[PDB]
């Protein structure tokens, strides 16, 4: 890894372009006004990037030959980061000053600070917005996630009066439908501030290593068939492959994809009937999850219930929704989205089935199907010292007013009534408010404040 190969090209040329004599150049990064984000992930980028020697005689070498044919010129500001390997032993000379990790913050707020401490490295501060922006990523996966377990809440406590189970409501599909295994371990990771159930074992890994948890492994799952441990059996031979899988799997939880061929007569007639002796004797600790994976997604899973209930003895709770047997579960991990799956909860609750039946399953709805855009995570300079004297600084397009910038030194506080600021223009120093809630977390080339998983946990939990 190259830091100097990891910018946007054009940022190479961005020191001639500054007003002369600018010693500071101060930058913020915003979710612009998903009514509020978890800020998470920022932790992983400072240790894995940032942090350290990130400066070499050779990387300044490579890059120099790499942008002189990319630009064809010599546009490379070679000077500067030879200045940085012989002041600093290559470490940043840069101020991150960042929202604890895990905090959920209402849009338009400040949630990190990026200004650089030497005067010779003013152009530094805007060299790493490409790298820091993609912090965009799993502050979206983690407020997306968070934005599921809202609705799942809602649903569960409506049809059941209570959250058990809601932690494994929404389990992590998505390590096959993501673009790279570098992006797979970042949005599984940010799937887990909210969930405990994934199938993106990379999740795991990540968390580990940069945020760390009291428990041995943030993320849980249970056996599960796929397509191709049904289809192997032969077509003739789908109960077979069902009668296998159960008995292997007796005494833990097993999900079975029951869709390869009919899940209406495999729910009816294998679950139903033929096998419907090897589901009874279940315990509740290791139920039968029935997994359909195709078809309209409300509409297949209210038919698989209506079957179910019809071959199973079904039970009213306390708030007169319908409760499959505790040996009887269902997956639904197709097609499932923020979207529909406020359709399929809703869904259930005027047919009168409990959540308490349900689980899902999400894939690339989950940690793919989301951009920069969503929550139009921005980064921009708000402050520049030019000729020892400090000015306000923003964009303001005629033609787009939500696209206006933040000026001047930024501050982030809880107002009287509990909620939260952002203080431009300095004003954070005029004491009216209480502490700032930003906190030093990287200085001069060293992490200053670090999270763990745990505390990023409780930082991200919800109201009810
Ligand atoms: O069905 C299931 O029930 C619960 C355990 C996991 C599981 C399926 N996982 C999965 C992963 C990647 C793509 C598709 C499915």
């Amino acid at each position: 890894f190259n830091i100097l190969l990891a910018t946007d090209s054009y940022k190479v040329t961005h020191y001639k372009q500054y007003p002369p004599n600018t010693s500071k150049v101060y930058s913020y990064f915003e979710c612009r006004e998903y009514e509020e984000t978890v800020f998470y992930g920022l932790q992983y980028i400072l240790n894995k990037y940032l942090k350290g020697k990130v400066v070499t005689k050779e990387k300044i070498q490579e890059a120099k030959d790499v942008y002189k044919e990319h630009f064809q010129d010599d546009v490379f500001n070679e000077k500067g980061w030879n200045y940085i390997l012989e002041k600093y032993d290559g470490h940043l000379p840069i101020e991150i000053k960042a929202v604890p990790e895990g905090f959920v913050i209402p849009r338009g707020n400040v949630l990190f600070t990026v200004e650089n401490t030497d005067p010779e490295c003013y152009w530094l501060t805007n060299w790493i917005e490409t790298i820091l922006v993609q912090s965009w990523y799993p502050i979206t996966v983690a407020t997306n996630s968070r934005e599921q377990k809202k609705i799942l809440a809602k649903y569960l406590l409506e049809t059941s009066g209570n959250l058990d189970g809601l932690e494994y409501k929404l389990h992590d599909f998505g390590y096959r439908g993501v673009s790279s295994q570098e992006t797979a371990g970042i949005g599984a990771s940010a799937h887990l501030v909210n969930f405990k159930g994934t199938d993106t074992v990379a999740g795991l890994a990540l968390i580990k290593k940069y945020y760390g948890t009291k428990d041995p492994v943030p993320g849980y799952s249970v056996p599960a068939a796929e397509h191709s441990t049904i289809t192997a059996w032969g077509k003739d031979h789908e109960k077979d492959a069902f009668e296998h899988i159960v008995t292997q799997f007796s005494s833990v939880p097993v999900s079975v994809v029951s869709d390869s061929y009919d899940i209406y007569n495999a729910c009816e007639k294998i679950w139903g009937e033929d096998l419907r002796h090897l589901i009874v004797s279940r315990s509740t600790q290791a139920p039968l999850i029935i997994r359909p994976d195709s078809g309209n997604p409300l509409d297949t899973v209210l038919k698989v219930l209506e079957i179910l209930g019809k071959k199973f003895p079904v039970t009213e709770n306390s708030k007169g929704y319908k409760l499959l047997p505790p040996y009887l579960r269902v997956i639904q991990g197709d097609g499932v989205d923020i979207n529909t799956l406020q359709e399929i909860v809703e869904g259930m609750k005027q047919k009168m089935w409990s959540i308490e039946n349900i689980a899902f399953g999400s894939g690339g709805g989950l940690l793919q199907k989301l951009t920069r855009d969503l929550l139009n995570c921005s980064f921009k300079c708000s402050y520049v010292v030019t000729n020892g004297l400090g000015i306000n600084v923003f964009k303001d397009p005629v033609a787009d007013p939500n696209k206006r910038s933040k000026k001047g030194r930024l501050s982030l506080h809880r107002t009287p009534a509990g909620n939260f600021v952002t203080l431009e223009e300095g004003k954070g120093d005029l004491e009216e408010y209480g502490q700032d809630l930003l906190h030093t977390v990287f200085k001069n080339g060293k992490v200053t404040k670090s999270y763990s998983f745990d505390e990023i946990r409780k930082n991200a939990q919800l109201n009810i």
